[PDB]
């Protein structure tokens, strides 16, 4: 491979996108984000031909599939090995059983045929203050969400967002993600018979393109709960701080398997089903079902399905096109995409979640501290969103009770329980940080953040003053 002397034929400097291939015509040598590549098609190819070689020498030649049950699937070495969850042989098979696990309980998942029971069952069981399971909402009439005309597809998305747009794709089989042109995907989606691989997009975020943001918008009670949107309103804190998550657009060929995950934050999501159909696997967020999860993610093997050793937690929900889901805090899921599909959805965190939210946020740090792979993702800005949620909006009301020797609990009970929730949390970050000093992503400088704590503390207490003055 590649020595001190020879040139990138791209970028002409010399000695996984600064990793090497050669040419095997030209013999000439490029760093794989200079050979004209894309990221995804970086480990395909056993015989490379670079773009200058092309015209004459044929198509770059991919690597044989060996181990069609194995995430290598190109390597003889594995072809032993077992049947990897995700892996080819595996979705294949999968796809045959998966109808027999369990559907969930009246407790787990509430079906209704619209906005409208919808927004009566909600309200019934609390309201988002309360929000503890899932809803599929069959209709989307009521539910104040605006999507795009049926029809419409990944032909429309590319137009808006450009040929050349990145997306973070899963290479399925592979269970692995790596960017790939919004083009480049569509051309391969559109290729029905020839799937040698399975590609799933699922980060698509798109709520900084002006044409996009209008087509696809959460439902009305997301936006009116959503801590994001309260801290950065339509349109004080810079555009470079917000969290970028709540505007996603999702396509996965047929076949697509994501395994389980909690998502980021302890996130909640809505997904609307434009076109397709999504499969979820489910299982309740309990302190159970998180140590087994917390297990199954930190063990080395790859060729058992959490469902399977889940003691029947795992539900199985199928949401059809035109339906909409709706997910709270903290839930454990797997979803199969049986047919092609088009997804718009999207993750928010609101104070009615709260306690799960800091309750998958200790997991995902448990889980981190223990298995050496940080290609997972998670909440952008978590800390940072809550010191500026605390400080902004939270201290802002307490302060402003007590300057009107107001009684929380009378008016604003959850704010003031929220308030208590999130500053214990926060003292913990505090004493943290001023153990081990800030983290490597850190904003708000460590003095910003004692002040904040000193002020919160003082307005809690002096609140808390006020509540007992009514003792005797
Ligand atoms: O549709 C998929 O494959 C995965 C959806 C999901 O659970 C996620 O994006 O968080
Ligand atoms: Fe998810
Ligand atoms: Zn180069
Ligand atoms: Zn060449």
């Amino acid at each position: 491979t590649p020595k001190e002397s020879d040139r990138c034929g791209g970028c002409g400097k010399f000695t996984n996108d600064f990793q090497w291939i050669g040419c095997d015509s030209c013999q000439t040598w490029y760093h794989f984000l200079c050979s004209g590549l894309e990221q995804f098609e970086y480990y395909l190819y056993e015989k490379f031909f670079c773009p200058k070689c092309v015209p004459h020498t044929g198509h770059s030649i991919r690597y044989k599939v060996v181990a069609p049950h194995r995430y290598r699937w190109y390597s003889p070495n594995e072809k032993h090995l077992g049947i990897e969850v995700g892996s080819k042989t595996w979705i294949e098979d999968f796809i045959t059983r998966e109808n027999t696990v369990p559907s969930p309980t009246d407790d787990e998942v509430c079906i209704v045929e619209d906005g409208y029971e919808f927004r009566r069952e909600f309200e019934k069981l609390g309201g988002a203050d309360n929000w503890g399971k899932v809803f599929m909402v069959k209709d989307m009439d009521g539910l104040n969400m605006t999507m795009p005309k049926p029809g419409f597809d990944l032909e429309d998305v590319v137009k808006i967002m450009g040929s050349d747009y990145e997306v973070d794709t899963i290479d399925v089989y592979n269970q692995s993600t790596y960017s790939m042109k919004l083009d480049t995907f569509r051309k391969l989606f559109r290729d029905t018979k020839n799937r040698p691989l399975l590609y799933n997009f699922l980060s698509l975020e798109f709520s900084d393109n002006n044409e996009m943001k209008e087509i696809a918008k959460p439902p009305r009670f997301v936006q009116e709960i959503s801590m994001v949107n309260r801290l950065w309103p339509d349109v004080y804190l810079p555009e470079d701080q917000r969290p970028k998550v709540e505007q996603f657009c999702l396509a996965g060929m047929a076949g697509s398997y994501t395994d389980f995950h909690v998502d980021f934050g302890g996130s909640s999501v809505y997904y609307h089903i434009l076109k397709g159909e999504k499969i979820f696997y489910i299982a309740a967020p309990t302190e159970q079902n998180f140590a087994a999860y917390q297990a199954h993610e930190t063990s080395p093997d790859t060729t058992t399905w959490f469902g399977d050793i889940a003691n029947g937690a795992v539900k199985r929900v199928v949401i059809k096109e035109g339906q909409t889901l709706l997910i709270p805090a903290g839930w454990i899921h797997a979803v199969l995409t049986p047919v092609d599909s088009l997804v718009f959805g999207g993750n928010f965190l609101h104070l009615g979640n709260l306690e799960m939210q800091m309750r998958v946020y200790h997991l995902e740090n448990a889980i981190r501290k223990e298995i050496r792979s940080e290609e997972k993702f998670y909440f952008p800005n978590f800390e940072l969103l809550h010191w500026m949620y605390m400080r902004n909006v939270l201290l802002e009301k307490i302060t402003e009770a007590n300057q009107e020797g107001s009684d929380m609990r009378e008016q604003e009970k959850n704010i003031w329980t929220a308030s208590q929730i999130m500053k214990a949390e926060m003292e913990r970050w505090m004493d943290r940080e001023l153990r081990l000093g800030p983290e490597k992503n850190a904003i708000l400088p460590t003095d910003d953040k004692n002040k904040i704590m000193i002020s919160v503390r003082k307005q809690i207490e002096i609140q808390t003053k006020i509540q007992n003055a009514k003792n005797k």
